[PDB]
DNA sequence: TCGTGGAAGCAGTCCGCG
DNA sequence: GCGGACTGCTTTC
């Protein structure tokens, strides 16, 4: 096999670096790397090396990595370009695997872990790590076995063995259910004392050294804490045996308000899953807890405990080592359904970084870049210092308030990254500036033609036509990736909607699902036999579906994330190649093209009518438009469509065959108008909406910018079985609304856009009554809780305090001299509720941390003084007013003569 | 919330508005 | 009560 890289570090003069070598063996080596960097030089010097530019650069070989970095710091004191890969580890890898890496995920090691550690003094905190480590659970990938040490005897309790008999039994049995399929890979060991336990940890370590590491909160709270606790019982040489090259760093992670401290060890590429999660899952939750992930992610029951998890050890150590081992597994289980591990690979291993680094997009494209540049001799830029300008963005345009009953949309694919493309936008592709004429004359296309030679942005920018800019090369390579994946994710999906429609008519009979690849469109032949099978054969083919789907998504979303933060990237001024020319170049050219389109397309539509002035697009947003289509349903008649279906086709045609070559039109006479060097703008449709056929449902409804709401039918080519909701904006989409009130919310808008007022008012009335007996965290609000210390003066608000703030404050107040009462942490989340007037917390709202349950000292009295009405009037009744008063309608009935019988 | 970008909505504070 | 200026938070692209 190829060999491929595992780790990389720079110590001092030294590469240290862990590879899988050409037989398939984990190695380590360290090696003396002498890097070079660049200078530019006279046209009369011979070389083979230039920079982007063309300009003419002499390589300067460097006798270590030191000299190389001192050389960097005086050619800055002398004033002259230091260029070059400054980050000599990325150089190293570029050297040493010169050629596309296969990888092999088998050969890595993935190590997933999690610790417990009793406290009975509140948070134990990893910085001091004072408490013994009384359990940790271990998940090796090589092996595929959880490595259980279990603590018997601490101060805080001696306790018996765990039982793995009675772990695999039921609740219902009195047992953990510890799913079967893990049973047989758990290796339990227990020890007589903590010195032991970590000793052999460590040995364990050694022996099974992480590659990837990661678990739940592992680099905030499970690897500081491991380390430190180490450190304070056996010293700090014993501790950085954590790392395979015995090399620690305290990182210091700053933010707006406050820092954190971190363990970096080198050798190890440290992928926490919470970070992970956020950045990959394109969410937003309400809490973080693993707990309420899992629930949401896999539909697992939260793992139930009685009293506090201080005493958990001490009273119920056997569930306590089995809910350990199930939080390790539910990560691993996370992981098979999302695959952000092996998108991680993917990606550090494509830009050749440490596969830390994905989450940098600046370093990943920093190294693609750089790598690109190398491969023909060129020489990148030194970076170079800017301040943080504001520039301009996407144009949105403001609708008209409005219930819209039949809805075409249509918005370009990869918008940012095909102008890129188009224009030809990169450093080394600047041409010059020209004269530019309000945004307006150029929507018009009234401005004069910007130029007959370069390929143009409306900001002023000309571009190089000969060839390809180095960030429209590559950024068209990870976007070709991303269409084939999300080309699998819309079959996975289409593939679901056939079982759907099957399932409405299981067969009675015992089979098994189909053996399939569900990234391509099923064949006749498999519809075929789809419609014979049971319930519970096509369920678990729907499972397997959604669950290829699901890897597509991850796949190509990110890959998406991955070139639309290239184009962010040339406003962050701390990229090599920051350039408000270019960064700008494409936000207006986008601003340019929607307004264009528009135009373009309410002139087709009025000619197609017979109108004129008429608007036909009724919103956009950066690269989209949402188009009328009530008069184009109303030219065939809604008495000659036999169902919904009918009519979904007909607009599915039109958009098809007589829309999207209007658009495509306009867009090829922009192409020419601003010269670009290939046509790309791409303009699909995506959702075709309405009311069901012969209902009195609205279909849509526009609030304002960024806020509306559609009955889709279909979505970029998925017909579905059932209509789905497109909502944006509104309060159904947003994790501070209240959980109940989103659902209750949700289906006020299903009723007004597929079944009408009626309904709306007879559900509105129901909810209205019967809220009040709905559990208490699912009608909380939720925030952020940021600067809590500086709105705190003796435990009372200060001037301009937040009201979530305020919350945070009573509850601080409400259980002060508390040492083990659960702590808000700063920057996390709160739920939140408001409290009646002469409530005993003396104030008006309470919060406490999100994912919790409030402790039980408080909430009987929370629950006693909650106030439902104010709740119901700002979270449920204000939203829904807004809804309805955009749509022209009633949520309650308003008085007619026909009361008066 | 360490980690690409800008646009823009709503809640709430403070306080004006005769 | 409603809005503007401002902060805080959140979402949509
Ligand atoms: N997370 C982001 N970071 C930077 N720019 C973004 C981000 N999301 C969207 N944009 C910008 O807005 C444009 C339009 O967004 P949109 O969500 O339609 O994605 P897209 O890149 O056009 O991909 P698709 O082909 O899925 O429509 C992007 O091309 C860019
Ligand atoms: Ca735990
Ligand atoms: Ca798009
Ligand atoms: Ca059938
Ligand atoms: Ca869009
Ligand atoms: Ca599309």
């Amino acid at each position: 096999m190829k060999e491929f890289y595992l780790t990389v570090e720079q110590i001092g003069d030294s590469i240290f670096e862990r590879y899988i070598d050409s037989n398939g063996r984990e190695r380590t080596r360290e090696v003396e790397y002498k890097p070079s960097l660049f200078a530019h030089c006279p046209e009369s010097q011979a070389t083979k090396y230039f920079d982007i530019y063309g300009k003419p650069c002499t390589r300067k070989l460097f006798a270590n990595m030191r000299d190389a970095s001192q050389w960097i710091k005086r050619m800055e004191d002398i004033g002259l370009e230091a260029l070059g890969m400054d980050d000599f580890k990325l150089a190293y890898l570029s050297d040493t695997y010169n050629y596309e890496i296969k990888y092999d995920h088998t050969k890595i090691r993935v190590a997933n872990f999690d610790i417990e550690v009793t406290s009975p003094d509140g948070f134990p905190e990893p910085s001091q790590a004072k408490h013994p480590i009384d359990a940790i659970t271990h998940y090796d990938s090589i092996d595929d076995r959880f490595y259980v040490f279990d603590l018997l005897n601490s101060p805080y309790g001696n306790v018996e063995e765990w039982s793995i008999e009675i772990a695999a039994k039921l609740q219902e049995q009195g047992g953990d259910e510890v799913p079967s399929e893990i049973i047989d890979k758990i290796i339990y060991m227990p020890f007589d004392n903590e010195k032991e336990l970590l000793m052999e940890y460590l040995n364990f370590w050694q022996q099974k050294t992480p590659v990837i590491l990661t678990g739940w909160n592992v680099e905030s709270f499970a690897i500081p804490y491991v380390y430190n606790r180490i450190k304070n019982i056996f010293g700090e040489s014993t501790a950085k045996r954590l790392s395979p090259h015995r090399k620690t760093r305290v990182k210091v992670i700053e933010n707006m308000y406050g820092s954190r401290e971190i363990i970096t060890l080198f050798g190890i590429s440290v992928l926490d899953y919470i970070d992970l999660y956020k950045k990959f899952s394109f969410t937003n939750q309400p809490s973080y807890s693993l707990d309420y992930i899992s629930e949401f992610e896999l539909n697992v029951g939260k793992l139930k405990y009685d009293g506090p998890i201080s005493k958990l050890r001490e009273s119920n150590h056997q569930r306590y080592i089995s809910y350990n081992i199930i939080a390790v597994y539910r990560v691993l289980q996370i992981d098979a359904k999302r695959q952000f591990i092996n998108l991680s690979l993917d990606m550090g291993y494509y830009a050749k970084i440490q596969i830390q680094s994905v989450f940098s997009p600046i370093k990943t494209w920093d190294a693609i870049i750089f790598n690109s540049l190398k491969e023909q001799n060129k020489v990148i830029p030194q970076g170079r210092s800017h301040p943080v300008q504001p520039y301009p963005g996407a144009f949105v345009k403001e609708p008209i308030p409005n219930r819209y009953k039949y809805v075409m949309s249509f918005d370009l694919t990869s918008a940012y990254p095909s102008i890129i493309r188009q224009v030809n936008i990169s450093p080394e592709t600047i041409a010059g500036t020209f004269k530019v004429a309000p945004l307006h004359d150029y929507i018009n296309a009234v401005a004069e033609r910007p130029s007959d030679v370069y390929s143009c942005s409306p900001n002023g920018m000309m571009y190089y036509k000969d060839r390809d800019g180095v960030v429209p090369t590559e950024i068209t390579k990870v976007f070709n990736q991303r269409k084939e994946h999300k080309g699998y994710m819309l079959a996975a999906q289409r593939n679901g909607e056939i079982i759907k429609e099957a399932l409405h008519n299981p067969n009675l009979s015992v089979d098994e699902p189909l053996d399939v690849d569900y990234r391509f469109d099923f064949s006749d032949e498999i519809k075929e036999k789809i419609k014979k099978l049971s319930a519970k054969s096509l369920n678990e083919m729907l499972f397997r579906a959604q669950r290829t789907e699901v890897a597509g998504m991850t796949a190509q979303i990110n890959r998406k994330a991955l070139i639309n933060g290239l184009a962010g990237a040339l406003g962050n001024v701390w990229f090599r190649y920051y350039d408000l020319r270019n960064a700008t170049a494409i936000t207006t050219f986008g601003q340019m093209a929607l307004q264009w389109i528009e135009r373009k397309v309410n002139e087709y539509l009025n000619e197609v009518c017979g109108t004129e002035g008429e608007a036909f697009v009724l919103y956009g947003d950066t690269d989209s438009i949402y188009v009328s289509a009530d008069k184009i349903i109303d030219k065939v008649g809604e008495s000659k469509f036999r169902d919904t279906n009918h009519w979904v086709d007909f607009l599915d045609k039109f958009a098809r065959e007589r829309m999207e070559p209007a658009i495509d039109r306009g867009f090829r006479e922009m192409c020419e108008y601003m010269n670009n060097k290939q046509h790309l703008m791409f303009m699909d449709r995506e959702a075709i909406a309405g009311p069901p056929l012969g209902s009195k449902g609205i279909g849509g409804f526009w609030t304002g910018k960024k806020r509306y709401a559609l009955n889709v039918w279909d979505m970029e080519g998925t017909r579905y079985a059932e209509p789905k909701l497109k909502i944006m904006g509104l309060e159904t989409q947003k994790s501070s609304t209240p959980k109940a009130v989103q659902k209750a919310l949700k289906e006020c808008i299903r009723r007004m856009l597929q079944e009408g007022e009626e309904s709306l008012q007879e559900y509105f009335k129901e909810f209205e009554k019967e809220f009040r007996q709905l559990n208490y965290i699912s009608i909380a609000s939720v925030s952020s809780a940021n600067n809590i210390a500086k709105y705190d003066v003796g435990g009372f608000p200060g001037p301009k305090c937040p009201f979530h703030i305020r919350g945070i404050l009573t509850y601080n107040r409400a259980i002060k001299g508390n040492i083990d009462a659960p702590q808000v942490v700063e920057g996390e989340k709160v739920y939140v509720l408001p409290l009646r007037e002469g409530n005993p917390f003396g104030d008006k709202c309470i919060a406490w941390p999100s994912g919790t349950e409030i402790t039980d000292l408080i909430k009987d009295d929370v629950l006693h003084w909650m106030d439902y009405t104010v709740l119901l009037e700002k979270t449920f009744i204000k939203p829904l007013e807004g809804f309805t008063s955009a749509a022209k309608l009633d949520y309650e009935k308003k008085a007619s003569l026909f009361d008066m019988f």
